[PDB]
Formats: C-alpha cells, structure tokens, sequence
RNA sequence: CACAAACGCGUCUCAGAGAUAAUUAAUGAUUUAAUCUUAACCUAAUUAACUCAUAAUAAAUCCAGCCCUAGAACAGGGCACA
C-alpha cells in the first residue's frame, strides 16, 4: 500500500506540475488590487496566478498572519484562490460577524485533515483497509467523515486506546506544521487518481460532468488528497487542536458504512479544560444525532 | 480609636519522652581465703546541655485584565474570559 499511495502522490506531483506549467506557461499578466478594507488600499503588481495571501504578506506580517478569508469582488473565496485582472480584495476573520464561511471552511479542512490522518495510520499497518466515501458537512457546527473498511475491521471493535491514538497522530501532524495545496486538474487525471476509491470515483462521474466547469480543485495535504468546493484553512498553525469523538454504522442497501465524527478548535483558544470535557460530551451527543 | 483597620493597658496558650552529667548511693564478686561500687560481667537508682513519639513543610509547567483584611517590586489570595 505504500509502493501505491507513493505512485499516486507521485503521478499526482506530476499532474500538478504539468497543469501547473501549462497555466503559468504565460507569465506576463497585470494584476490590480484595489479595495478598502480598513480604509482604501490601492496596489499594482505584474503577475500571474497572483495569491491575495500575498498581497496580505505585501501590506504587513500582521494582517497577514492574522488572514484566514478572502473576500473577492462580493464572492467569498480561499486565500490561495488566485486572482486575475482587477479585484476588490477584503480580510476576512473568524471575530467578523460573519462566521458562516470560515466556519464552513474549518469542518470541511478538519474532515480532510483527519482523511490524511486516518489513512496514515491505516498506512502503520498493512491489515487494515480503507475506502473513501463522501463527507457531510453540517451547519449546525457538526461534519460527518464517511467511509468503509475491511472484514477485518468489521469483526475487531474500536477499543478507545484506538481513537486516542489517532488524535495523537492527528495532534502530530498539527503541530508538524504542513503547509496545504490547492490543485488545479482536469475531471480525467482526476478520476485516474481516484480510481482505487469507489465513492469519489461515483461522485465526480455523477456531480462533475453534470457542471459545465471541467476545472477541479483538489487540495493536497502531505500523501492525502481531497475533492473540495470550496476554501480550505490558510495553514496548520491555525489549528491548535482536535478530538475523536465517536463512530457509527449505518445499513442502506444491503451495505454498511462506517461514519467517523469529531470537532475543531476554532481561533486557537480554548476556555478551560472542563468546557472541554464539556466538550467532548457535546461532540458525542452530537454523533449520536447524525444530522442530514 | 472620625469609616468595617492597628495595638496592650485587654484576652488565650505554653506539653510528654529517651540517654549520658561529674558528684553520690548499691547488688552477687574476684586479683589479695578477708575486704572492695569495678577489675570482668548480668544488673538498682541520680541537675542543665545532648536528642525525639513528633508538630509547622513541598499538587510547578494558563494567571490578560479586575480586586484584597496581601503587598516596596516580586511573592500570596480572591473575581463563575473570548
């Protein structure tokens, strides 16, 4: 399983480079950024593929460190979201009184972020098997990570050590400080990557050719990579911790399918430990109600 | 005593025990047939110091900010954070 998830991260570094080189094989453009934000700000710089989260790094280390979201022309987009001709940029932060994007965007990088924990853990050992199935995310404050297993791990049940291992992975890989990437490919190398995975192969066949964009996006955190439509967590500073919370087992079909649930600390700030036990307890709850 | 504080002039408390002092008082008893608290040896009893069966001590790893009978700073305490 590591001679192919070593060939599929590597077909995919190359599929990334190609698309890269072939949209960047221009490298004359004009990009101008003009908005206010704070008051006014009026800036023009020649690049292509520019990143506003460079622009942040341009104005200062403050607002930069402190960027999580990109407002551009009304649309809310991610600060790796590259920008072309003349844009009207704007800093969005999680103490705004808009929540509803950033938030959106952590459970969906918490989900991914556990999808690369998982798999290296099912990558510790070569027992287990794993398939990828489609996440749910809730706006009650809640994400659904889906997924099924082998026979095996059918028949042997997840003692609590378990879970507690694999928030300590996940802790690991939080503060290993791996920086994300976002991918622009094709539906076609897309679909061979995801080849081995069922469920996302069924999912962009199904939802993608039905959309008139041809142009996916796929975020790359460390050998995992992810189907996302939309922004995803500016770096794994940002989050400063995680927890497993509880799994469930669902029958549709004659099939059965394993559901993963936990949750995320938003701005780096816990209250105390015993709101976090409060926590915690809140989490489960909310595995046991299953929103859909 | 001109705030709810600090004081005595006011009130309360003060304890075993073990061992040895230098004197001094002995038991069976040699060397030296007697005698002898001593030479040996099991052993009876004797100020303070010299010591404790013990009483005070130590859960670091956030503490912004607001307060305190706490306080030079610091330290200590208390405030139902985002």
């Amino acid at each position: 399983x590591x001679x192919x998830x070593x060939x599929x991260x590597x077909x995919x570094x190359x599929x990334x480079x190609x698309x890269x080189x072939x949209x960047x094989x221009x490298x004359x453009x004009x990009x101008x950024h003009v908005g206010k934000t704070d008051p006014g700000t009026v800036f023009v710089m020649n690049k292509n593929i520019s990143t506003p989260y460079s622009c942040a790094m341009h104005l200062s280390e403050w607002y930069c460190r402190k960027s999580i979201l990109a407002l551009v022309d009304g649309q809310p987009w991610d600060m790796y979201k590259p920008l072309t001709k003349s844009c009207e940029i704007k800093f969005l932060t999680f103490k705004d009184d808009d929540p509803g994007e950033v938030n959106k965007a952590y459970w969906r990088s918490c989900a991914m972020m556990m999808g690369c924990v998982i798999e290296r853990a099912f990558k510790d050992e070569y027992v287990v098997s794993l398939v990828r199935a489609p996440e749910v995310p809730v706006i009650a404050g809640a994400f659904c990570y889906d997924v099924v297993l082998d026979k095996r791990l059918d028949e042997w049940m997840p003692t609590k050590e378990n879970l507690h291992s694999f928030t300590k992975d996940a802790r690991a890989l939080i503060y290993k400080d791996l920086p994300f990437e976002t991918l622009e490919v094709e539906a076609k190398v897309a679909l061979e990557i995801f080849q081995h995975n069922k469920y996302k192969l069924d999912f962009i066949e199904e939802k993608a050719s039905q959309n008139p964009e041809r142009i996916v996006k796929l975020h790359r955190f460390g050998d995992f990579i992810d189907v996302s439509e939309g922004p995803l967590i500016p770096r794994t500073s940002i989050c400063f911790q995680y927890e497993v919370s509880a799994v469930h087992n669902l029958q549709t079909q004659s099939s059965l399918v394993r559901r993963f649930q936990g949750l995320s600390l938003p701005v780096h700030l816990r209250a105390h430990f015993t709101i976090w036990n409060k926590l915690l307890e809140r989490s489960r709850k909310m595995v046991t109600e299953d929103k859909t």
